[PDB]
């Protein structure tokens, strides 16, 4: 559960004191010094002399054009949590400032303490100046090394998602999610700009937006700085904001003059933020508007105003580097140099280099700070689900009435098995879906929770299912979903996300961006305790798209899930569900997992059922199983070819494949792979099947025939160097689809039962089963004429129920 | 190149001292005192007794219709440019009002350094009143051998032009441009006063210009001063202007009241020239509105109300001379002796005849004052063009093709 701590949403009521205020401009000052010495020093981090070009590193890399402004933001926000005792997590949506977070990090304690080599004082100094961006160093970025971080940030655009995400269930944390305003042109921001309307103020917590509107990009001006000041505010209050704008820097007014005007204005907006709350407890019904601050500022405030005559300061020039190289001229070296010793750092710290003891003495202690807070370690917060016994939602028919009994639909299943999960675990567990739950038969859950929306409600013949508070949050953006999950993990919750299979892509980054965040984790962070992991429930799926067609069919989410697996971190998990038992297993072991992305792929339509739970299981822990009552062959030796599967609907064509071939006498193996990743190489991969085992599932002389759900190109890729592998001819999807009848759909990729039996045919005698195969040939071309003829697949097709059904 | 002199734009952020008011009364006092004596007296420049009419001029020429109010602004000026260290130039559009620069000059201390015969004590004070407008002497308007003078005023009408003209490519030069109301009426400056729309704020300096709307002109009032004013302050915004508006000595206010509530007002509008400075090192495309100062005064604003029955103060009585013969009556005398006595010379001078310490204790030194300010002497900055040489573009055809030859442009 999410804990409460320190005093939350207090009001002040007294002025901010002047001592704070002193203590907030030396904080800032030294953290402008530590996040340029960290971009250009080596060596001499406090400029004894004789400072020379010697101490300047030789490859200048990093960002300074965010930097100052987010060190003003983290001071005067630490100047809070101290004075409040707040609860609070940053979200520092521009990640290239990662110099700010690390002195942040530095000047609060925290950094030390995970990383003793760094410590405080001349030689910690110089080694914490070195590290930044550096051969065995640490990252530019705003990291998961980092404490205080759970948003990386290089890749922008879900600073305001992960922002909401991290505060649902979560009442007591207030977030500020400091906003470029570049980054505010990206596609997810402007959309997770509206999610202020799917969070209840009295059982979420609160994020305040700031806009860090400096005014430029890399190289180019941003459309918001550019616009009226009335269009921006105008733009904010139609998004449920009420605006607060601050100015400063853009003249000759004194820096004290400054930080007294923020106090003055941070605190008003705390007393709005506060009476939200405190009406949130009477009132939640009626959405309030939320403050948000626009932080107007020059980029790179405090660097040189020109260099080389180019506007430098208050440009776009002040990106990543000014002074691009101060090791190969002297005139740079000085502006280097006059600009180092305009922070005055003579002051800043003492004789032995530690910062000294009153530029930190408003500072928070213990889990008040931001490196210190269990929100931004969400793996410390963790606790397991409480999971209902999984026998209770197994489909027994199979057990009595013989495999491939029914009709069923998997996903409903592991909508019964949320539902209770949910019922067991209220404010710890959460489902999303970018506005497909109920197409994806997971509305089970209806029955114990409601959809949360917050914006208005009109009637209730159309309302049903809808309340202020609920744990289903459903918008459609596969962005806002996707940044909402993985901020609920990463604070310490549990979660589940639904989607169609085509529209995964639509965050193949956002994934990829968290898998790094895993790769990083698992390798060198072990500070960082395991989350819960990010479970994708990918339905929908290619072969039945009968409504939509060929726009909404693309599995290649395949295909980018696997280019994440290397160096034995196991952060990505793909799982084919054959039914809905064992969609069960899968779920369960899911659930109980941390620490990795799991994609379980499941159909919704009306499916038959092949396994018991305990076959599943048994079948779960190998990844690839022998289906023994339907093989004809009872050793490797008898079977003229093995029949691979990995899919439903590949199971399902395999399995009527099955039947032809056993009235014509083949010998045969059936062979189902739940999991795609034991098929990796047993050398790249300790947790794969190893080389005996995957000789043992597949002959090693006899063909193999593989249905595979996706592209065949991503089996092929994968067991290239397995034995036996020359054999294997994978047939998957090949971008042939439409809206057409089922059988259509297996047909024009070449997965269908016929097409399968003539495929195992020819690899074993294409001369001797030639009449046969001309047969099957013709039949799937009758088969289609029919479905054209009367608009539904044929009774061959349709009525084919598997002989081991009783 | 126009060099950068002391802290341009810098706002004050404190209030005006009650000190430095108290050396602008004195100032102002001092400063009318000396444009009397210059127009008035040949002899005995510090009253001492007998003070009789042997002491006057016997041909009394200049101007004093204006003199007072110059005065008055050019104190304000003076405490302005000594607490924020601004680079001024100041451009008297009335130059009549020639003897409110020459006391500036004899005030600041340039005027003595120029010509060292003019010394600050009795015999220099003497000297000074006497060189006003005789033979032999320094003119009746604003000279050129007046230090802190770049513009005579003599032919009205380039006040404004003369402004713009000296802030352009000059960041850090504020020009405060002094336009008489009559002034204001020739066809020169009623075009000279859309020129905001031909300057930058950011490559540009900035000028303010200072109405001096004392309501007259010789023998005649002005339009500016008698019509509404809704209508000035709306001509005014329609050319790209704010319009401040400064009232006084039209009623029996003290003088203290009136230096406060202009010390006020000025800084109110330095504030709004400041931010104006600010944000052209931001955004330069897009005009401001810069803001003018509206002075409105009586005419002749320190001397005496009535003179043979005929309203002088706030008339155009007093744009010459008032009391044209104080030579030739002893009641005009008496009228021109009360006159000397009202400012209270006795305690603005000392026994040796200088003006006593602390009545120019809040004015500025160095550079920065109006007489030696470089940019008034504009041949100390000049340096030579640098020149392409001319043979690169000698029309070489007729050294060949004979005298003659082509159909070219001259000018191009
Ligand atoms: C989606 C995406 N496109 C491009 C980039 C490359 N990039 C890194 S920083 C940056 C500019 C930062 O813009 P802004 O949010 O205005 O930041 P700031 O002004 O604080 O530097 C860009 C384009 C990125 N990180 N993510
Ligand atoms: C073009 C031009 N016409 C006429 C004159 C004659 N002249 C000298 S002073 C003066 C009146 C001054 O008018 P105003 O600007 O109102 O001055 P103030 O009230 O300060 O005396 C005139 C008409 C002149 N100097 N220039
Ligand atoms: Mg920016
Ligand atoms: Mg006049």
């Amino acid at each position: 559960t999410s804990p409460v701590i320190g005093t939350p949403w207090k009001k002040l009521n007294a002025p901010v004191s002047e001592e704070a205020l002193e203590g907030v401009d030396k904080y800032w000052r030294v953290a402008n010094y530590l996040s340029i010495g960290q971009i250009y020093l080596r060596s001499n981090p406090l400029m004894k002399e004789p400072f020379t070009r010697e101490d300047v590193k030789h490859r200048l890399v990093g960002h300074w054009g965010t930097t100052p402004g987010l060190n003003f933001l983290i001071g005067h926000i630490n100047r809070f949590i101290a004075d409040h005792g707040q609860n609070t997590v940053i979200i520092m949506g521009p990640g290239h400032g990662g110099p700010a977070g690390t002195s942040q990090s530095y000047l609060d304690g925290t950094y030390t303490e995970t990383f003793p080599k760094i410590t405080k004082d001349e030689a910690g100094l110089q080694k914490f100046f070195r590290q930044f961006s550096y051969p065995g160093g640490i990252p530019s970025h705003f990291a998961p090394e980092t404490p205080g971080s759970i948003h990386e940030g290089g890749e922008l655009g879900y600073a305001l998602s992960h922002a909401y995400g991290a505060i649902m269930d979560n009442p007591s944390l207030f977030v500020p999610a400091i906003v470029g305003d570049g980054e505010a042109e990206t596609g997810p921001l402007a959309t997770g700009w509206q999610s202020n309307k799917l969070v209840n103020p009295r059982t979420d917590g609160i994020v305040l937006p700031i806009l860090h509107l400096n005014g430029y990009k890399i190289a180019n001006p941003t459309i918001l700085s550019r616009i009226s000041d009335e269009e921006l505010h105008e733009f904010f209050h139609g998004m449920g904001y009420e605006p607060y704008e601050f100015v400063a820097g853009f003249d000759d007014e004194d820096h004290m003059s400054i930080h007294r005007r923020f106090a003055e204005l941070w605190e008003t907006i705390w007393d709005e933020i506060c009476d939200i709350k405190a009406t949130a407890q009477t009132d939640n019904v009626h959405r309030p508007f939320y403050p948000m601050l626009i932080f107007r500022t020059p980029k790179g405030w405090t660097c040189p105003k020109y260099i080389d005559g180019k506007k430098t300061e208050g440009s776009w020039r002040s990106h990543q580097v000014p002074l691009a190289s101060a090791r190969d001229t002297e005139a740079h070296f000085e502006v280097l140099k006059n600009w180092l010793e305009s922070y005055k750092p003579e002051e800043l710290f003492d004789a032995n280099g530690a910062v000294k003891d009153d530029v930190l003495a408003f500072m928070p202690k213990g889990e008040l700070r931001i490196g210190a807070n269990p929100n931004a370690n969400g793996g410390v917060i963790r606790n397991d689900l409480k999971l209902p016994n999984l026998e209770d939602y197994e489909v027994k028919e199979v057990a009595e009435y013989g495999h491939g009994w029914g009709q069923l639909e998997a996903t409903r299943t592991l909508g019964a098995y949320t539902r209770d999960i949910i019922k067991n675990n209220p404010r710890d567990f959460r489902i999303f879906g970018p506005d497909e739950t109920a197409s994806n038969r997971l509305q089970a859950s209806y029955e114990v929770t409601n959809k949360q929306w917050d914006a208005g409600y009109i009637s209730d013949e159309v309302d049903e299912h809808m309340h202020v508070s609920g744990q289903v949050v459903e918008q459609l953006s596969e962005h806002q979903m996707e940044g909402f999950l993985e901020a609920y993990l990463l604070t310490g919750r549990h979660g589940i996300w639904s989607s169609y299979e085509s529209f995964v892509h639509v965050i193949d980054s956002m994934l990829n961006q968290h898998a790094k965040w895993l790769e990083a984790t698992v390798r060198e962070i072990p500070w960082r305790k395991p989350i819960a992991s990010m479970n994708l429930l990918v339905s929908s799926h290619v072969w039945r798209q009968d409504h939509n067609g060929f726009s909404h069919q693309d599995p290649g989410v395949t295909s980018v899930l696997l280019n994440k697996c290397f160096h034995n971190d196991h952060v990505i998990g793909i799982y084919f569900a054959t039914d809905a038992n064992m969609l069960l297993a899968i779920a369960e072991k899911c659930y109980k997992s941390t620490n990795k992305i799991n994609a379980i792929i499941a159909g919704k339509q009306p499916a038959a059922t092949w396994l018991t739970l305990d076959e599943a299981r048994a079948e779960l822990e190998k990844g690839a199983a022998a289906w023994d009552w339907a093989s004809t062959a009872k050793n490797n030796d008898e079977a003229e070819v093995v029949l691979a599967a990995a899919g439903d609907v590949p199971t399902q064509e395999i399995m009527a494949a099955s039947d032809k071939l056993k009235e014509l006498g083949v010998k045969f193996k059936v062979v189902n792979v739940a999991d795609l990743l034991s098929l990796q190489s047993a050398k790249e991969n300790d947790e794969a099947l190893t080389d005996e085992e995957f000789a043992d599932i597949f002959t090693a002389d006899k063909p193999v025939l593989f249905a595979y759900h996706s592209y065949a190109h991503d089996v092929r890729g994968l067991i290239y160097d397995r034995p036996n592998h020359d054999n294997f001819n994978v047939h998957g999807y090949e971008e042939e689809g439409s809206t057409t009848t089922p059988y259509d759909m297996v047909r024009v990729n070449r997965i269908d039962r016929y097409e399968l039996t003539a495929e195992a045919l020819r690899m074993i005698d294409a001369d001797k089963y030639a009449d046969k195969i001309d047969e099957l040939e013709k039949f799937r071309d009758e088969a289609f004429q029919f479905a054209v003829d009367n608009g539904y697949d044929h009774p061959d097709y349709t009525d084919w129920v598997y002989s081991g059904v009783n």
